Formats: structure tokens, sequence, C-alpha cells
């Protein structure tokens, strides 16, 4: 149907905007701490601690399959990155601190993304 096509065009355009959001958030992680999944070879107990691991590469795979239906879904995954790190790692660690800085800096990007998603519909 033509309606299904219009809907697919909307999803494609959301995907475009979320790709730009993802790039901007990932620039706030210049150490690349959140770039890849935590390695279960190197942190073998990880899944005993963290039930839903997340990282920027996993988000990018989902994004490119157009697997985010709305901004809320994408924000859920970004918050997992931050929240998982702040639980597994202690306050005095470079990992925790990286997460805090990512959360604070990403807030700005996400605030305007929400306006844009609502604005363009």
């Amino acid at each position: 149907s033509m309606e299904q096509v219009a809907m697919e065009l909307r999803l494609t355009e959301l995907t475009r905007l979320l790709r730009s959001v993802l790039d901007q958030l990932q620039d706030k992680d210049p150490a690349r701490i959140f770039a890849q999944p935590v390695s279960l070879k190197e942190v073998p107990d990880y899944l005993d601690h963290i039930k839903h691991p997340m990282d920027f590469a996993t988000m990018r795979k989902r994004l490119e399959a157009q697997g985010y239906k709305n901004l809320h879904e994408f924000e859920e995954d970004f918050d997992l990155i931050i929240d998982n790190c702040m639980k597994y790692n202690a306050r005095d660690t470079v990992f925790y601190r990286a997460a805090v800085r990512l959360r604070d800096q990403g807030g700005v990007v996400l605030r305007q993304a929400r306006r844009e998603v609502d604005s363009i519909g």
C-alpha cells in the first residue's frame, strides 16, 4: 500500500536523524570506553552482574536494520550503556567517570533530538 510506503519513509527519516544523534553521542566518548560490548572472555562474570549489556556498536547494528521505531527506544539503549557502567564500576574509576560525562553531555543532544522528532513528526 501507499500508506505502508509513507510509514516506511517516516522510519527511514527517523533512522537518518538517529544516525546523526548516535554520531554526536559517540563523540562524547573519545576514549572509546563504550564503543564495543564488554568482552565475556575478559570479564567472565559480567552477565551475573548486568542483565542487558549494551554498547554503541550493538546500537548501530539495530539502527541500520531500522530497528528503532521511535526516539524512546533509542534512548532506552543509550541509558543502558550508562546505567550498566555505573553499576558494574565503582565511583572512583575511569569507567564510571566516563559514563557520567557521557550522560551529562549526551543530555544536550537528546533534548534537541526530541524537539526535532516532534517538530518533523
